[PDB]
């Protein structure tokens, strides 16, 4: 089995020479992370957020004790994959015994929907879907923040992701995992009920967070109500997205209203050309920061049936490898959890607004971390030039811990991120699966609304990009190594 610091191990021209074979050290050490208390509570089957480890040792210290129906999604996927039989997910579940990969997921998705369902019974006024949530303790509640508040981007990742599992699970032939998969509908099928009246707001707008007068109160107590907070809508191609699909299948909106999705999206539809120095012009669709987290939906629905999409979004991994060599990065960029302060052991903050500014609507952006996850929709085209800037980054100082991959690291190797997510490392390994779109178009194509995604998600790319540019440009591979200025590798891990 790989040493800790697998890495350095292995030259950049090997990862390419061989994927797979770097590919099976990375799941081994990164399925570390699935653990009691660092990534997951046991006792209830639900999602930490993740964990800081130790500044000098690299072991787990310091839990966050809360997560989100966002990174219930990324553990959700892995699961069906793990309980389909997927190989390369008993390598990350269960290395040194394969066949119980199967038995662990059910058994975890088992426990969780317990959970999920008392939640629902204390919280009806959530309506089955999730807040921001504190899972220390048997029992979720919302944590302080997301009392009466509900966003509706996590929500959409969960849900296509639990209609993964439902797939994988049957797909088994299996009686007690087609049982799981069942109860799983049913939790999954009450949110159809209660989507357009908690998110809808009408003429295709869409709260990105929901307030609720009363989380204790039933969806239809005659004192409740919902409304959108403030103006912001869940109205452009990022992972928004997959929640606009949740409505328009399952909501019981008019065509009209379906219709009104697509309209009031449209202005968010953009193309726009990357060009800097020698690289490119390269078409592609328009960034929020063009972090790497907002092309999330792809791992969810298969977007890259469709060929416009796949040529758009190949480019976009074009733009981004490449941007990193002409802009002298040892890495890319995603939205991420700051460094570490050794002193205080303390994350200094997050940084969401980590990009490429000249693709991007918003231009104001911090670029001085970089992550190993920034590889994720890279790895969706060329696993090995994905799996190359990923050995970039975690061949800098304490970018490998006995977890796997380390959150993060400053691009001058100055300050690192002593931390473990979900967000900064399965993301990876759920790319690594290739995501669950095969599964989902399964059960899509079986519930006869495969065709409609297509056609409407086809005409509204072909409307908006014609005439790519730099779809001659490949893909580039790291050209700086993150600097040594003096930090030392964990303990546990070097
Ligand atoms: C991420 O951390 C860095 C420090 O490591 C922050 O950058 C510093 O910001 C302070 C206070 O605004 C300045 O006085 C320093 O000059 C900056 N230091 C460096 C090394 O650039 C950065 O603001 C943090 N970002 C977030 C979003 O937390
Ligand atoms: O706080 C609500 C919700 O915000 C989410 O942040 C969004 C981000 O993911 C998205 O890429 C951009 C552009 O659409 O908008 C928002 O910043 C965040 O991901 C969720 O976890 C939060 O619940
Ligand atoms: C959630 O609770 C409500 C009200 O208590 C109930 O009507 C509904 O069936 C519950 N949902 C699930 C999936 O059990
Ligand atoms: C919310 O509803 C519960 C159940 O009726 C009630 O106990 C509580 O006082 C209400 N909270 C507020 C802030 O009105
Ligand atoms: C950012 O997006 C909004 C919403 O579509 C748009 O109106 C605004 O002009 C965009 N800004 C830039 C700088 O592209
Ligand atoms: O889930 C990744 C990150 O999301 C951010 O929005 C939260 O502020 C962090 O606490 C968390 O680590």
């Amino acid at each position: 089995e790989p040493s800790c610091r697998f890495a350095h191990q292995y030259t950049q021209e090997q990862v390419l020479q061989n994927p797979s074979k770097f590919i099976n050290d990375v799941l081994f050490w990164e399925g570390k992370f699935h653990q009691n208390n660092i990534s997951y509570n046991s006792g209830n089957g639900m999602s930490y957020d993740g964990t800081n480890i130790d500044w000098v040792t690299g072991e787990g210290t310091v839990k966050h004790p809360f997560s989100a129906a966002s990174k219930e999604s990324l553990q959700v996927m892995l699961y069906a994959h793990a309980i389909a039989g997927s190989a390369d997910a008993a390598r990350f579940l269960s290395p040194n015994n394969p066949s119980a990969a199967p038995g662990i997921a059910a058994s975890i998705m088992d426990t969780k929907l317990q959970t999920y369902l008392r939640f629902n019974e204390t919280y009806p006024g959530f309506g089955g879907f999730l807040p921001w949530f504190t899972s220390s303790s048997q029992d979720l509640t919302p944590t302080w923040d997301w009392n009466n508040r509900v966003p509706g981007l996590d929500n959409g990742e969960l849900l296509w992701a639990v209609y993964a599992f439902i797939q994988a699970a049957e797909n088994t032939s299996n009686k007690s995992f087609i049982d799981l998969a069942k109860k799983w509908q049913t939790w999954m099928d009450y949110t159809k009920t209660t989507a357009a009246h908690i998110f809808y707001q009408g003429e295709g707008k869409v709260c990105a967070v929901t307030d609720i007068k009363n989380q204790s109160l039933p969806v239809y107590h005659p004192e409740q109500t919902y409304a959108c907070e403030g103006t912001s809508y869940l109205n452009d191609p990022y992972e928004g997205e997959l929640f606009t699909w949740w409505l328009q299948f399952f909501g019981g909106l008019s065509d009209a209203d379906i219709e009104a999705l697509w309209e009031y999206k449209r202005p968010q539809l953009v193309s726009v050309d990357y060009h800097i120095g020698n690289v490119g012009p390269i078409t592609v669709q328009k960034g929020y920061w063009f972090s790497s987290h907002e092309t999330w939906k792809v791992l969810e629905m298969p977007y890259y049936d469709i060929d416009i999409i796949r040529r758009v979004f190949q480019n976009a991994e074009r733009a981004r490898t490449c941007n990193s060599v002409v802009t002298q990065v040892p890495g890319m960029f995603a939205s991420i959890n700051n460094v570490t302060d050794p002193a205080t052991g303390d994350v200094v903050g997050y940084i969401s607004n980590a990009g490429i500014p000249s693709i991007a609507n918003q231009t104001i952006q911090e670029l001085d971390v970089i992550t190993p996850y920034s590889v994720f929709p890279t790895v969706l085209f060329d696993k090995g030039v994905g799996m190359a800037w990923w050995r970039n980054m975690a061949i800098g100082k304490k970018m490998q811990n006995i977890y796997g991959s380390t959150e993060s690291t400053r691009r001058d190797g100055t300050g690192v991120s002593a931390l473990l997510t979900w967000d900064s490392k399965v993301s990876t390994v759920n790319a690594i699966l290739g995501g669950v779109s095969g599964l989902v178009s399964q059960k899509m194509k079986a519930e006869n609304i495969y065709n409609t995604f297509v056609e409407r998600i086809e005409a509204e790319y072909s409307r908006v990009f014609k005439n790519l540019k730099g779809e001659h440009v490949p893909f580039c591979l790291p050209q700086e190594t993150v600097p040594d200025t003096g930090l030392v590798d964990f303990t546990t891990c070097n």
